[PDB]
This record gives C-alpha cells, sequence and structure tokens, in this order.
C-alpha cells in the first residue's frame, strides 16, 4: 500500500535533480508540466499524502483541519496552473511580443501564487498535527520555494523593479531556513513517538523513517540548490544516505519471537564512508516438518563483502551475520554489477504448538552499466522453496514508468545483514540501499559546479570520523577534533586540457579555521574561514556556511585531500560537501 504516493516522492526528487541550480529555459519548463501532472493534478494527490502519515502514526486529523488544508490546495493549484501556462508562452515567444502589456500579465500572476503560497503554509502546520501534515508540508514548501527562484532567473525580462527581485531573494532565504528546520524538528518528533521494544515497534518506527526519507528529507536536502545566483550554473549532485526496506518475514503476526527493537536498531550499519555491493555468502539451514512431506530448507545466516569509494580497492567483509550453514554456502559475485531489484519466497511448516517460517528464494536483477545489459542472479535454499511474498518495488519504486526498470530504478542494494528470532525459531533478513544519483567516479563535470560528498573519500585520518548527518545533508558528514589531515578523496576530471576550478566549501565550526587542499600529496590551496557554531550547539540549518577558496587551480592529480588547522581543546570541525566551479 501507499505506493502511490512513494512513486510520486521518488519522480520529484528525480526530476528536479535533473533542473537543480541555474536550469536552462527548455528544460524548467519540461519540469513544470510533468510537477504539474504529478503533483498539482487535483486534491486526489494531497488526500494521499495526509492519509500516508496517518497510517504510519495511527493518528488522524481533525475533519475540520483536513478540509481548511484542502481548500487552500484547490487554491494554490490553480495559481500554478495559471502561472506555469504563462511561463510557458513567455519561454516559446520571441524576445519581440514582449510588450508592457504582457509583462504585468505574468508579473501579477507569479506575485498571487507566491502570495497565495506563504499565505497558506500555516494550514498545514496547525498545532497538534505538525507530523500529519509533514510531507504535504514538505511538498507545499518545496513549490514555493521552487517558484521563487524564478523571480531571480526572468525577474528583469518581466519588468520587474530591482527592489522587487531583491525582496524576493531575501523571502527566498529566510524560507529556505524556516521550511528546513521545520521539516527535520517534526521529523524527529514523529521519530521519537515510534520508539518501542518489540519487533513491530522496530518495522512500523522504520517505515516511517524510510518513508519520511523519500517524501520529505531527500526533497529538503535540494532547496539550497535553487539559489541561481550561487548557483548560476547547473549543477551536478547525489543523495547519499542509506534506506532500509521492511524485513522479509513469512508470517503477518510472529506471536512474541521476532528480534527485539535494540537487537535490530543497535546492530543495523553506523555511520560510515560510502561503499558498494561486491559479494554476499548465503548459508541454508533444513527445517524438518512435524510430517517429513512438509519441510523446507531456508536463509540462515551470511556474510557480505563490500568495496569502498573510488581510490582504494582493499574488500571490507563483515561479521557473520545469523546461523551457520548445515547445507552446502552459496557465493553471488557482484563485481561491476548494480542490483535495482531483490524479490522473495517464504515458507512455513505448521507444527502442533509452533510455527517454523523463513526465506527460501531470492531473485536478484542486477545492470551492467559497463556492457549495457541487465541479468539476474538467484539464492535457492533447494527444498520446500513455496511462492514469492516480498517484492522490494513496493517499497523502491522506480524514478520513471517510462523506460525498462534497468533504466529507471531509483535504487541500488547496498548491504545484507540477518537477525535471529528469539527462542531458535528463525532468521528475519534485513536490506539496505542506496540512491541511484550517487557516481561510482566521483567525477568533476567541466560544464556544471560539481557538489562532492565528503562521505565519498576512500581514507579518513588525524582522527576525523563519519558522524550522523543534520537530517537536511542527504547523507552523512565528517567530524574533525584534531589539527591535521583529514579526509582523501579520489576525484576523476572530465576533460583533458588544463580547465581551472575554484572551490567552495560547505562546513561547520567552532572556532576560525584554515582549510589546506592538496593533490597527490601537494598542497595547492590554503585559507582562512570563519567560526560558525559555538561549542555544544545542534546543527541546524544556519550552522553551515559555504565559503570559497581565493586561488583557482588545475586537476593535475586524482587524490585530493582536506586538511584543517587552527583547532583547540573541545572545538569541532563539520565537513559536508567539497564544490567545483568551472572556471576561465
Amino acid at each position: 500500500t501507499t505506493k502511490d504516493v512513494i512513486q510520486k516522492g521518488i519522480s520529484v526528487v528525480g526530476d528536479l535533480l535533473g533542473v537543480v541550480g541555474f536550469p536552462f529555459g527548455g528544460a524548467l519548463v519540461s519540469f513544470y508540466t510533468n510537477f504539474l501532472n504529478t503533483i498539482w493534478p487535483s486534491e486526489d494527490p494531497w488526500k494521499a499524502f495526509m492519509e500516508q502519515v496517518e497510517a504510519l502514526m495511527d493518528q488522524k486529523i481533525a475533519d475540520y483541519a483536513k478540509n481548511k488544508a484542502l481548500a487552500e490546495l484547490q487554491g494554490l493549484q490553480n495559481n500554478v496552473e495559471d502561472y506555469v501556462s504563462a511561463l510557458s508562452s513567455w519561454q516559446k515567444n520571441p524576445v519581440s511580443s514582449r510588450n508592457p502589456h504582457s509583462q504585468g500579465r505574468i508579473r501579477e500572476l507569479f506575485s498571487q501564487a507566491e502570495s497565495h503560497f506563504r499565505n497558506s503554509m500555516p494550514s498545514f502546520a496547525i498545532s497538534g498535527y505538525e507530523v500529519l501534515f509533514l510531507t504535504t508540508y514538505a511538498q507545499a514548501a518545496n513549490t514555493h520555494l521552487f517558484l521563487l527562484k524564478d523571480a531571480q532567473i526572468y525577474g528583469e525580462e518581466w519588468g520587474y523593479e530591482k527592489e522587487d527581485i531583491a525582496e524576493f531573494y531575501k523571502r527566498q532565504l529566510k524560507l529556505t531556513q524556516e521550511y528546513t528546520d521545520h521539516c527535520v524538528k517534526w521529523y524527529n518528533v514523529g521519530l521519537d513517538k515510534l520508539r518501542g521494544s518489540s519487533y513491530e515497534s522496530w518495522v512500523n518506527f522504520n517505515r516511517y523513517r524510510r518513508e519520511m526519507t523519500l517524501t520529505v528529507l531527500d526533497l529538503i536536502a535540494l532547496f539550497p540548490l535553487y539559489d541561481v545566483r550561487l548557483y548560476p550554473k547547473e549543477v551536478k549532485t547525489e543523495l547519499t544516505r542509506d534506506v532500509l526496506t521492511d524485513p522479509i518475514v513469512g508470517v503477518n503476526n510472529l506471536r512474541g519471537y521476532g528480534t527485539t527493537f535494540s537487537n535490530i536498531e543497535n546492530y543495523i550499519r553506523k555511520p560510515h564512508l560510502f561503499d558498494y555491493l561486491h559479494r554476499i555468502q548465503f548459508h541454508t539451514r533444513f527445517q524438518p516438518g512435524y510430517y517429513g512431506n512438509d519441510s523446507f530448507n531456508y536463509w540462515s545466516g551470511n556474510y557480505v563483502s563490500t568495496r569502498p569509494s573510488i581510490g582504494s580497492n582493499d574488500i571490507i567483509t563483515s561479521p557473520f551475520y545469523g546461523n551457520k550453514s548445515s547445507e552446502p554456502v552459496q557465493n553471488l559475485e557482484f563485481n561491476g554489477e548494480k542490483v535495482y531489484r531483490a524479490v522473495a519466497n517464504t515458507n512455513l511448516a505448521v507444527w502442533p504448538s509452533a510455527v517454523y517460517s523463513g526465506v527460501t528464494k531470492v531473485e536478484f536483477s542486477q545492470y551492467n552499466d559497463q556492457t549495457d545489459e541487465a541479468s539476474t542472479q538467484t539464492y535457492d535454499s533447494k527444498r520446500n522453496v513455496g511462492a514469492v511474498s516480498w517484492d522490494s518495488i513496493d517499497q523502491l519504486p522506480p524514478e520513471t514508468t517510462d523506460e525498462p526498470l534497468e533504466k529507471g530504478y531509483s535504487h541500488q542494494l547496498n548491504y545484507v545483514m540477518c537477525f535471529l528470532m528469539q527462542g531458535s525459531r528463525g532468521t528475519i533478513p534485513v536490506l539496505t540501499w542506496t540512491h541511484k544519483s550517487v557516481d561510482f567516479f566521483n567525477m568533476i563535470d567541466s560544464k556544471k559546479i560539481t557538489q562532492l560528498p565528503l562521505v565519498k573519500a576512500y581514507k579518513l585520518q588525524s582522527g576525523a570520523s563519519v558522524v550522523a548527518g543534520p537530517r537536511f545533508t542527504g547523507g552523512d558528514i565528517i567530524q574533525c577534533t584534531e589539527n591535521g589531515s583529514a579526509a582523501t578523496i579520489y576525484v576523476t576530471p572530465d576533460v583533458s586540457y588544463s580547465q581551472k576550478y575554484r572551490a567552495r566549501i560547505h562546513y561547520a565550526s567552532t572556532s576560525q579555521i584554515t582549510f589546506t587542499l592538496s593533490l597527490d600529496g601537494a598542497p595547492f590551496n590554503q585559507y582562512y574561514f570563519d567560526k560558525t557554531i559555538n561549542k555544544g550547539d545542534t546543527l541546524t540549518y544556519n550552522s553551515f556556511n559555504l565559503a570559497s577558496f581565493s586561488t583557482p587551480f588545475e586537476l593535475s592529480g586524482n587524490n585530493l585531500q582536506i586538511g584543517v588547522t587552527g583547532l583547540s581543546a573541545g572545538d569541532k570541525v563539520y565537513i559536508d560537501k567539497i564544490e567545483f566551479i568551472p572556471v576561465n
């Protein structure tokens, strides 16, 4: 269920990834038409977003609050549609038909929509219903901000006063901070409300966390890229966060045998440098049926191996998860394959006073981007397989239903972990996924502004570590506590000739610091950076600063090293991303 809103959520993010930064006119209009068909066609999507959170929270919005929200949304739809049709005409029509009379038409349509948004927003944030209105608020907030940036692109063409364009910009800055902070605050409120002790508590908790990531958190991560003044070119970026699909189980009710909340939550992957699925070792066990005829084999445990980010080749192998094999081990290798789907079979044996169930078969769909070919690899228990009961596509739909899956998928497999049920009743497998936008090569685009997340480094040093992200950056961050080197990231230049770049850094610091940049161990850039926070402070939107390095440089190597100095006892520096600006 709810796959509809999940798909809409996934698609919007996927489309926006193509019109982020300063977009070209044709691309902007194309986006807008899909946008209107997806998010703004009727009241149906809005109603579905409200029901989505009500389902996750097991609470309902007061009818009066639900109705007013829907009323505001009908009005906002008209404003958006009227605006888009006019914008479309403007782009299409030559720089001749632009008379003062048509300029005023577009100016008032724009002013109306923008104003209606500021006025309506509080309706999606009524006291006591903040969490329940989260996906609705996130989608409305996104529209408002996306709409706003248009004033910086077409402002002068439309004949707006310098004062008007400026007022719009300040308004965009204030709202980007507010809307972001609002979403993170209530996201967390909801998350804590779902913490429990049972296995059933954890499934709910994790479903909320995954669904809120796809529909809210991924979206707010794009907001800063709507600043076409700071980002006067197209932006190449990616989402580095993990999402965990629902556990694969044969029965709807485990009658108390499900792994406890703590035994799952405390053992799932902790903030780590980015990596890729490399290998899986399947362990199988025999489950006897009370009458022999009803027996079956099942996936009991596993090993997982991942390869790090480009620049390092040493394979990381996981501890053993679950139970040792009673049957012959099965190994699947993924070197240079992208797992875009996983479909599973489960089976059960009913005993006089017990039920035993397990995952008997798993079919993995893989795509080879090098040899441009799809194929499948499967795990088979080999004894009484049963039927398919779990499909990843239901939880992680494709970005587009237009293209074939191997082209339009939204996520790929990163991790596999087996949990043991209480009292030796079986094994629960849990799968971790990563977003399709992640570029393995860490490629620096010669025409765009490239955002490089620090978690794409292959080596941390001087006691630098991966820490949980503040929920609005699309992934995790790097914490620096000592003076010295911090991270080494491998970079792939897209051009051969001596193209020059400017670097910008998105960070947070308790003190004034010095950042140093090196290529293949040779320093080339060193600069002074401001303090952004006080010791102890929690990280909100304003905690981060985006600052340039003075001097331009060429990519005469691949190994980029970031180093920090100027720290004192108790000082901390958080690094999110490094950006490259193609310059002449």
